[PDB]
Parts: structure tokens; sequence; C-alpha cells
């Protein structure tokens, strides 16, 4: 299952989904 950035493949939907990283984590993608 390809999933796009900032979502992660989520078998338990079916789908990528919103990852928690995009929230709020500056450490994650401080870049």
């Amino acid at each position: 299952q390809w999933c796009q950035p900032g979502y992660a493949y989520n078998p338990v939907l079916g789908i990528c989904t919103i990852t928690l990283s995009r929230i709020e984590h500056p450490g994650n993608y401080d870049y």
C-alpha cells in the first residue's frame, strides 16, 4: 500500500492515513 508524504498505511482502515508526526513533531521533520 503505497502511501503519500505525511501519511502512513492503515491496515485497520484499508488505506493510508495522516500520521501523528504531521501534527506537532518538529524533530521528526525538523529539516
